């Protein structure tokens, strides 16, 4: 699913800058 895969990506994504912004 080169779809959900991507949508995770974002998410996670998210997830990711909102470890970035507060580690």
């Amino acid at each position: 699913g080169i779809g959900k895969f991507l949508h995770s990506a974002k998410k996670f994504g998210k997830a990711f800058v909102g470890e970035i912004m507060n580690s």
